[PDB]
């Protein structure tokens, strides 16, 4: 029976073994998209944050103008 207990001890390795090398790819394929994502909506904000200030930078200085040319 050694020999047979031995071939299924080892079997359950084996199996424990890629078991680890495939919950390692699930992790690392779930973080390549987290910071993908997080990438994304980053530049999405920036960019309608730097579009927001542009507007209202520019509205202010219109506002400002035309009660100048008041007098």
């Amino acid at each position: 029976g050694s020999e047979f207990r031995l071939e299924a001890e080892r079997m359950r390795l084996a199996e424990e073994e890629k078991l680890r090398k495939e919950m390692s790819a699930k992790k690392a394929k779930e973080e390549a998209e987290r910071k993908h994502q997080e990438r994304l909506a980053q530049l999405a904000r920036e960019d309608a944050e730097r579009e927001l200030k542009e507007k209202e930078e520019a509205r202010r200085k219109k506002e400002l103008l035309e009660q100048m040319e008041k007098a």
